[PDB]
């Protein structure tokens, strides 16, 4: 059976930030790179139908069928997919900036404004191909779906999301654009999967944490428990964890069945110290 590990934080100080990290833990705030991907899927699909079109003459060796239909005038919507093209082709985190930019070239685009069966014949033919085949890594389901609606999918795909799920650690170290519109899937040939990306930037395949429980403890105070799937999360991430929310957390993890125990303190984004795990008590 998959072991889960036990986490438990302790964190301090200082009012402010520990009321924007609760926000983190209890999932408040928006996840503006959800706006990314989603926006980027619709783009990409956008690209594939070939309403919109390169201006420049350029390749796209991971999925040449983003780019099948030739250029390309020099119009606003087909400009702004260039820049699009530019970040996809550099696999851009993520962060920013290449959010707030995300938008502003799915301004126009001007995808937003589609619009569903304005689109030819044509068109629908190969967005519903793509979303039925990319199904299960754009929608958040586990399985192929034999039939799929078009039009509510590519409906979906428009309505951003407004709350994060609980400890969203892709708000805390970015992800990246080209493996997140691949995400599990050999798609885009060449790139990384979201398994391994996630895998590699958190310790952990999995980059959130269930059976959260959490404490208000006192003002300048927070405890948090919750499980992770095998192993911690990684130092790498605690400690920026500590950076992003200003603040000092003392970490405590076991996972008996592998024997994976310790204790790790962090600071202000610096790893202050590590030890035996005592406990730190409950």
């Amino acid at each position: 059976a998959l072991e889960w590990c036990k986490n438990r934080l302790e964190i301090t100080g200082r009012s402010v930030f520990v009321d924007i990290m609760q926000q983190w833990v209890t999932g408040e705030e928006v996840p503006l790179y959800r706006h990314a991907i989603q926006q980027s899927i619709r783009l990409f699909l956008a690209g594939c139908a070939g309403i919109l079109k390169p201006v420049k003459c350029m390749e796209y060796p991971p999925f040449p069928r983003l780019v099948s239909h030739g250029t390309g005038s020099a119009v606003a919507s087909n400009l702004a997919f260039q820049h699009w093209l530019d970040l996809l082709l550099k696999d851009a985190v993520l962060d920013g900036d290449t959010i707030r930019q995300i938008d502003r070239i799915y301004l126009q685009s001007g995808i937003a404004s589609v619009k569903w069966e304005t689109i030819p014949e044509g068109a629908r033919q190969i967005i519903t191909q793509l979303m039925a085949r990319q199904y299960p890594d754009w929608f958040g389901v586990a399985s192929w779906s034999s039939h799929i609606n078009g039009a509510d999918c590519w409906t979906k795909l428009g309505v951003m999301q407004e709350h994060a799920c609980n400890c969203d650690m892709l708000m805390i170290i970015p992800t990246r654009l080209a493996i997140e519109l691949n995400g599990n899937s050999q798609l885009l040939t060449g790139v990384s999967t979201t398994h391994d990306l996630y895998s590699h930037l958190y310790g952990m395949a999995w980059p959130s944490g269930q059976n959260i429980i959490w404490q208000r403890d006192r003002i300048n105070s927070l405890r948090l428990d919750f499980d992770s799937p095998s192993y911690p999360p990684s130092a790498e991430l605690m400690g920026e964890l500590s950076a992003v929310f200003d603040c000092e957390i003392r970490h405590w993890y076991q996972e008996p069945v592998n024997g994976i125990r310790g204790y790790d303190c962090y600071d202000r984004g610096d790893h202050v110290d590590s030890g035996e795990y005592g406990a730190g008590p409950f």
